[PDB]
C-alpha cells in the first residue's frame, strides 16, 4: 500500500481481498443464530444504524478504496424477485476466489477454468428434483403457515429473542393477502410501550392524524369520506395575501362565496349520516368548525397510500368534486376511534367488511432498535408471499448443502480432463456453509463437520445441521425449511459475477499522489 | 500512517469504552452525597443546566462516533412507567461489558451467551414474588405517607441534613393530587435565602415577575388574561422615524391614537371584573398607569413555558388580538396575590377550580447549587405519584438486590451446560450494589460487602444497609422503600440496552492530527 | 531521559502479560494428547530445538524485555521434590494473576488481598483430604506396584513403545529404596548392546573405569581399598610398603577418587590387584555405605580400618563396550540399575525417564495416598470450593470465590488439546463429580467422561498438596514488588 | 550546557530528596501490616536479599549519589544500646524535612530554626514528666510484667494473632536473668507442632543433633562430659558433648554402651549447658568424674511436633535457661529470630530503668496536644521550630491505626478525645479497631526506648539542614 | 485528597463550625454600658480601631 498501479498478477489480489473482507461480516449473519452490526458515518446519517440485511447495508455506503461495490449493486435486481432469506449469494462468490491460488498453479487458461460453473449448471440440472423437496403450501395452511423461512430469515436479525413470535404473526397477514388484491394495503408501524408480545395485529388500519383536540371521541355505524380535491379556496387569479380589508365594503363579498363552499359540505354529509373524513392533503378551516358540532371526525393531510389501502379495506369511493357524498361513497361501518397507545396519540381503523386487508402495530421505546423493528417486519412479509406461489421448498439448516456436495466431488474425478480440475474446486465451496453454521452453533465445527457428511451420504434429504443439539438432527420435525426461489436464483448468478471480475486484467486509473 | 481502521478485537473494545466512559459520570449520582455536574456545550444550547439525573442528561446530547445513543433513548420510555429513584439502570448494563473479555476465553458462541438475557427475564421474574415486599398505602394515610422512597432517593444527594424534610413535604403534593387522574402538571422552584425549614407550601401555581412598584398588592375572584401579541404600537407600516414635531397642535394626532388602545384595553376590561393580565413578551408603557389605577395586576415579558402550564390550570383561553376578553377568554378564580416568601417576592396563582394542577416551593440557601433542590423535587415527586398507583413496593438500602444475587448465584452450578457460565455472570452483578451504597456513605465497601451477605444469607429480608450506621440494619425501621414498578421495569430496561450492544462491534473513526 | 516509562497499575501489566503469553504455549503440552514445540536462536544457539518437557526450555532463554525469568527458573527444583508428570505448576499460577483485575476494583490495599493465600491453606487442604485419592497403595504390591503413574508420565513422551516395560521395572527399585534411609545411592546409566528387555537390575554399583590394559582379568572373594590420598608422590619404598601389605590381606580391587601414580601400576598386574584412576566421588560414597564402610586416611589405611564386601567383582563385556560390575552386597540398602536399549536418541532418553520414575515412585510407597488423573481431582475440589465463598466472614469471601474458579480451566486444557467442545465437555464434566464419583474422570479416548482407575492414572497426593503451596507464594511475591533488578542497595 | 549547579535551595533539594526516598521504602515496613522488599546486587552479593527491619539492610551497603549514608550508620549504635522495638526512627526524621517548604513562605533565617533542635533535646525532657503514663514496673510485676511495649513491636509483626502470648512469655525470661548476672546465657529457636501455648519454656538447655542412625535412643539419671580437645563404664555416662569433630572408632562403642554423643557441638551452647549443669574441667581424657559435674534430672531426645530435638532440663542452679517458640514456617518466621534478638534487649533495659510510658500509642497523642501549648511559652523564633516538630507526632497515631485495617481517619478523631480528657490509660486498640484501654491491654513501653529514639530522629534531620553540599567531581 | 475517601462527610465540619462560631459568640469580650449621646464613652474606641 501507499503506492498503485494494477498489472497481470498484482491486480487479481485486489478482487480475493475484497471478497474475503465482506465475507466474515455477512457470514454472521447466516443460520438461526445471527449477529447485526452498526455503521455511524455524518453528513447525512443520523446516527449508526444497525444493520441486519446485508443488501441495505452494502448499497448504503462505499467506505474505502478496494473495489467490490460493483458487484454490490446487482443484489438489489434479486431484492426484488425475491431477495431476501439469508444473504448467501455474496458469500458462495467469494469462496470461489481462495482456490484461485490454486489457479496459478493450475497455469494454463483462465478462461477454459471458467467453463467449470457453465459445468455448474449441469450441477443446477442435478439439484433439479434432487433433494426429496416438501410437499405443503396447499393454500392458506394451518401449521405449515410459518416457524418455517420467516423464522429463518429473521435467525440473522436482532430482535429474534422476541421476534421470532413476530414472524409468525406475518403469515397470519400473507393469507389476507392472497387472492383479490395484488401487493398492496399493507401498512405496519411501530409504537413506544414495552411489552413481552411486541406486536398487536389489528382487524384495520393504523393512521396517526388528528382533526383538532375538539370532535367526539367516539363513532360508530361509520361512514368514510375520500376527497382527491383539498377543501381550500381562494388564491386562483388575485389572492393578494392573507387578508384584512379596508372597514367592510370590499371583503364581504369575498367570505359569502366561501360560505357556499361550507353549506354544501354539511348538506350533503347531514343525509349520509357520515362518521369520518378522510382528505389526501390541505383540508379548509371553516369546515372544521362544523365538524365538531355535527359529530364527525375528519382527518387532515391523510397520506395517499394509507388512504388507497383504506379504500379496498373499506368498499372504495369514486373520488371527485363535493358531490363525491351518499351512493357513489361507499363506506365499511364497524368502528373507528382514536386509542392513545403508550405515549404517542394515534387512530384506528378496524372491522372492515372486505376481510382482505390488515395492518400490523409493533411496540418497543423509540431507540433505533425500535427503528430496526420497522424494516425487519418488510423482510418477513415478502418471503411468506413467495411460499404460497411457489408449491415448491427445501430442507433448511444445510440440508442442501451437504447432499449436493457429496455428489459433485464424483464429478470432478469422473469428468476427464480440464473439465475435472474446474468442477472440483467448485465443489469444496459448499462445504464451507455448514462449517459456517456450527461455528455460530456454539459447538466444535470439527466433530460437527464428519457427523454431517455421514447423515446426508446415508441419503436422508430431511437430516440437517441442529444447532441448539450440538450434532446432527431430523430438520423436518423443527419445521425448517428454505424457499425453493432462493435455491435456484443464486446458482444462476453466482455465476456471472465471478464472470465480469476475472473477465478482465488491468483497471485504468485513480491513485494517492 | 493510516486511516483509524479497527479490527475484530478493537472493534469490540470501542463499544467496551462507551459503557465505561458514562459509567463513571453516573456512578457519583448513585447513593448519598453525589457530585452534581453542569455541562455547557453552546451551538442551540440556551442555557447551562446541571443536572445529577441520569436520565436527563444522557438524552439531551449525541456526544459522538462511538456507539451509544441508541442505548440511551430507551431509559426514558422507563421513566414513562416509573424510571427513577436513583440513575442504576446504565450502570448495570455497564458492568455486564467487563465479563466480555473473559468471554474472548470463552471460545465457544457469543449469541449463546445472549440466551442469559432472555434468562435474564427468569432473574426479572424471580424479583418479582420472592422476598415479601411491603403492603399499605390505605388513603391520605398519617405515617406512611413518607420518610420512605422519597428519603432514599435524596439519601443519594448531599442535602439529606436538612433536606430529608423537603422529601417528607413532598407526600403531601401527591395527596392533593390523588384520585384526578395520574401523574400530570408539576412545578419546582427555588428561593434564594436561608430558613431552617428551607420550603414552603403554596396552594397554587408560582411566578416571578411585577407589573411595576404601583398597583393593588391582592386581586381576588381573578380573571386571566392571556396575550400572543405584544402591547406594543408604533412601527406599523407607516413610519414617521423618531419623530417629534415643529410645534404643538400636530402632536396631538399621534397622541389621540395612543389613547384609542388605552381606552378599548380599559373599556373592555372593566366589564369582565379583570383582575390579573399575564403577556408573553414586553409590555407598552401607557396601559400600566391604566392597570394601576383599575386595579389590574399584569406581568411584563412573563416566560412562555408557565402560561402553557397554566392554561390547563384555569381552563385555557384562545389568545388573538384585542378581541381576546369577554369569553373567548376563560380566566379561573380564586385569589391570585403576591406573597412575600421569606426573603424575595413572588406572585402565586391559587385555588384554580379545575385541580387538575398543582405546585410545590423549595427555598435553600442562595447558591447555584440551590438549584440543586429542583433536582431533588422531580426525583421525589415522580416517585410518590406512582406509590399511590402501584400500592406495592420493596425494602430499600440494596436488601432486595443481595438477596437475589443469593438465589442466582445457587442456579448457575445447577444447570450443566453453556448456559451456566452465562448465567452465574449475572448473578455477581447484583454483589457491586451493595458496594456502591456503602462507597458514597463514607464507610470500607470490602468489609461492607461480606457483612452484608451473611445477614442475608441467613434469611432476613428486613435487614439491609444502613448508611448512616456505616453496617446494616432494619429497613423498615428506617422506612426507605422502593417503588414496585421501578424493579421489574428496570431488569427488563437493563438487559434489553445491554444485549445490542455486545452484539454490535464495528465502529469508524476520522483521523488522530 | 533513558528509557521503559512504567509505574504502579502498568508495573502489573508487565507481569500480567509474561504470564499469558507462556500459557497458551504451555498448555497444549499436557498430559497423553500433549503437543511438541520448535524454537529458532542466533548466537551459542545453532538450529531449531524441540523439547517436550516445558520446564527444560523455559530455562534455555530470556528472549525479551517482559520479566518472567525469575517466575520460570523456581520450577527446577520443584523438578527435585517431584515436579514433572506433566507440566501443570506454571498454568495454574498464570491464572491466579487474572483476578488481579478484580483487585483495582477492590481499590483498596494488594496486601490484605494475600490473606487469600491462607484462604488456599484452607481451600487447599478442604478436597484435599475430604475425597479418597484412591482407596490405597499397600507398599511392595505385586499388581498395582505400576503400569500406573510412571506410564503417563511416558504417555507424553515419544520413547513409550519399549519405554513402558522400563517404566516398571523402576518401581521395583523403589522397593528396595523404601524405608528411613531416603534418597540416596542410586545410579543409572544408557549401555550399549542390546535385548528385547532393553534392561538389567544390578545387585549392585556399576562403575566406568580399567586401571590399564594390564593386570588380571577378574577378581573373585574381592577386597576393596577406597583411598582419600592420591598415589602420587625414596619412591621404591612407597613401592614396597603398598605391596607388603596388599599380599596378607588378598586385596583384589583399589578404587581412588584421583590421579594414581605410575609405578604402584607394574606391582599391581604383577600382584592380582585391579586398581581405577580418578574413581568419581559420587559412586565412592554410595559404595562405602554398601561395602560396611571403611575408614579413608593415609596408607595406614589397610587391614580392620578397611571393610570390604567379597560376593562378585569383575569387569564384564556387556553388548560392544567393557565396564566394571560391583555386586553382591551383603547391606542391600543400596543398588545399582543398568539399561541395554536398542541404540539411539531414545535410548538416551532412558536416563531423563528412570530419573523422574525413582522420585515419583520413591515417596509413593510411603505416602500411601494417590489422586485419581484426568482432571477428576481438580473437578470435586471446584463444586466444594463454590459453597466456601459464601460461608466465609469478610475479606475472604470474595477472595475464596476468585480462587475456586481457577480449577475450572483444568478440564477444559484437557478436553481442549482432544479436539472436542469445550462448553459441552465443561457441562458434562461437573454433572458426574457433584453426584459423588471419585474414580470418574474426562477421558479423552471417549470424548466424555469415563472411570479413570480402569486405564491406571493416578497421581501423587504429594503432587497436590506442594504445588497449591508453591502457586501460592510464587505470585505472592510478583505483586508485592513494583520494578525490580539494580545494584547495591539503600 | 548543564553539567549540574546547585546553592542553598537547590542544595536543599538533593538532602531532602534523600529523606524522602528512604521514608518511602521503610514506611511500608512499619506497623502491623508491614511489608517486605526484595533488593538484587552484584560484586561479592549474590543474589537477591530482602529484609524486614530497615536497620539491618540500610547498613551494609550505600547505593549513590545523595546523601543519606552518614544518617543511616546512627542507628546501629542505637539498636547496640538498645534497639528496634518497630523501625520507626528514620520516618521521624524523613518528615521533619517536608515542614521545609512551609519555612520559605515563613521568611526569617533557616539557620535559627536549626537552633530549634536543642529545643528538641529539651523536648525529649518535657516529652517526660508534664504528662503522666507511667505509675509501674516495680520488680517481676503481676499483671504488667508483659503485654506490653514487646506487643507493640509484634504489632509490626504478622504473627500477633498467637505471637503477642509469645512476647508475654518473653518477660518471664528476663525476670531470672535480671540482677548482677551479666546479659549472657540465653537460647531460643522454634519448633513446628501443635498446643495453645505455642511456646514451651523449659528448665534447661535447646540442641538440635545426631550421633549417628546406631545409638540408644533414650538416656536417665544422665551424666554430661564436656571436652575441649576432640577425639565411661564406671560413670555411667549417659550423654557426651564435644565442641568439634569426633572421631569415628569411639562411635560404634557408644552405640552398644548406651550412650548418646554429640558430634561438633557448638561452643556457645556447651558453655551456657556448662554454666546450667554447674560446669566441667575440660581437659584430656582424664576429664571424667569429680574433675566433671554433671546435673542428672533428665537428657532426652524429644519430638516436639515433627522433629526430634534434644532437651536439657531439671537444672539446680536455675540461672540460665532456654525459650523454644513456635510457626507456621516461612521468611516470615525467621523474622522470629529478627524480634528475637529485638525482645531481649527491651527487657534488660526494663529492670534497670525502673520507668516505662503506655503503649499502643497512647504516649503519642497525649505528648501531642501538650505540646502545642510548650512552643508558645518559649520565645517564638523557638518556638516555631518546636512546634512543627509537635505536629510530627500526629501521624504516628495515624501510621499504627492504617495498618490495623481500620478506618485512619476515624481514629485520629476518637482518640484524641481520649488523651484530651486526662487518662493515660486510654489508646490505640488495633484489635478493636477503635479506641480502648490500654491498661486492661497491659501495654507500656520501655523508659529507654522512648529517649533515645527521639535523639536519633534529631540527629538525621540535623544532618541535612547544616551542610550545603555533599557532592564530588573533578572534571575542572 | 490522603484522606481517601467521601469529602462530603467532612462538609459535617463546617456544621461544627457553627458550634466554633457559638463559642466565639458566648465567650469572649463585649462591652458594659452605652447610655445615648454619651460624656467619654462616644468614642476612643472602635473609629479608632478602623482607623
Amino acid at each position: 500500500a501507499g503506492a498503485d498501479e494494477e498489472r497481470a498478477e498484482t491486480a487479481r489480489l485486489s478482487s480475493f481481498i475484497g471478497a474475503i473482507a465482506i465475507g466474515d461480516l455477512v457470514k454472521s449473519t447466516l443460520g438461526p443464530k445471527g449477529m447485526d452490526k452498526i455503521l455511524l458515518s455524518s453528513g447525512r446519517d443520523a446516527s449508526l444504524m444497525v444493520t441486519n440485511d446485508g443488501a441495505t447495508i452494502l448499497k448504503n455506503i462505499g467506505v474505502d478504496n478496494p473495489a467490490a461495490k460493483v458487484l454490490v449493486d446487482m443484489s438489489r435486481v434479486q431484492d426484488d424477485e425475491v431477495g431476501d432469506g439469508t444473504t448467501s449469494v455474496t458469500v458462495l462468490a467469494a469462496e470461489l476466489l481462495r482456490e484461485a491460488e490454486s489457479l496459478i498453479a493450475k497455469k494454463i487458461h483462465p478462461q477454459t477454468i471458467i467453463a467449470g460453473w457453465r459445468e455448474a449448471t449441469k450441477a443446477a440440472r442435478q439439484a433439479l428434483l434432487n433433494s426429496a423437496v416438501d410437499h405443503g403450501s396447499d393454500e392458506v395452511k394451518f401449521r405449515q403457515d410459518l416457524m418455517n423461512i420467516a423464522g429463518t430469515t429473521l435467525s440473522s436479525k436482532l430482535l429474534t429473542h422476541h421476534k421470532d413470535h413476530f414472524t409468525k404473526l406475518a403469515v397470519e397477514a400473507v393469507l389476507r393477502l392472497k387472492g383479490s388484491g395484488n401487493l398492496e394495503a399493507i401498512h405496519v408501524i411501530k409504537k413506544l410501550g414495552g411489552s413481552l408480545a411486541d406486536s398487536y395485529l389489528d382487524e384495520g388500519f393504523l393512521l396517526d392524524k388528528k382533526i383538532g383536540v375538539n370532535q367526539p371521541k367516539r363513532i360508530e355505524n361509520a361512514k368514510i369520506l375520500i376527497a382527491n380535491t383539498g377543501m381550500d379556496t381562494d388564491k386562483i387569479k388575485i389572492f393578494g395575501s392573507r387578508v384584512r380589508v379596508d372597514s367592510t365594503a370590499k371583503v364581504a363579498e369575498i367570505e359569502h362565496a366561501e360560505k357556499e363552499k361550507m353549506k354544501e359540505k354539511v348538506e350533503r354529509i347531514l343525509k349520509h349520516g357520515i362518521n369520518c373524513f378522510i382528505n389526501r392533503q390541505l383540508i379548509y378551516n371553516y369546515p372544521e368548525q362544523l365538524f365538531g358540532a355535527a359529530g364527525v371526525m375528519a382527518i387532515e393531510h391523510a397520506d395517499f397510500v394509507g388512504v388507497e389501502r383504506l379504500a379496498l379495506v373499506t368498499g372504495g369511493e369514486i373520488a371527485s368534486t363535493f358531490d363525491h357524498p351518499e351512493l357513489v361513497k361507499l363506506g365499511s361501518c364497524k368502528l373507528i376511534e382514536e386509542v392513545m397507545i403508550g405515549e404517542d396519540k394515534l387512530i384506528h381503523f378496524s372491522g372492515v367488511a372486505l376481510g382482505e386487508a390488515c395492518t400490523i402495530v409493533l411496540r418497543g421505546a423509540t431507540q433505533q432498535i425500535l427503528d430496526e423493528a420497522e424494516r425487519s417486519l418488510h423482510d418477513a412479509l415478502c418471503v411468506l408471499a413467495q411460499t404460497v406461489k411457489d408449491s415448491r421448498t427445501v430442507y433448511g439448516g444445510g440440508c442442501s448443502e451437504m447432499l449436493m456436495a457429496h455428489a459433485v466431488t464424483q464429478l470432478a474425478s469422473r469428468t476427464p480432463g480440464k473439465e475435472a480440475v474446474a468442477m472440483e474446486s467448485y465443489a469444496k465451496a459448499l462445504r464451507m456453509l455448514p462449517t459456517i453454521i456450527a461455528d455460530n452453533a456454539g459447538y466444535d465445527s470439527a466433530d460437527l463437520v464428519a457427523q454431517l457428511r455421514a447423515a446426508h451420504s446415508e441419503g436422508k434429504t430431511t437430516a440437517g445441521l441442529d444447532m441448539k443439539e450440538g450434532t446432527i438432527g431430523d430438520m423436518s420435525v423443527l419445521g425448517i425449511t428454505e424457499s425453493f426461489q432462493v435455491k435456484r436464483q443464486v446458482l444462476l448468478s453466482a455465476a456471472e459475477a465471478a464472470e465480469v471480475i476475472l473477465r478482465v486484467d488491468n483497471i485504468i486509473k485513480a491513485a494517492p499522489r
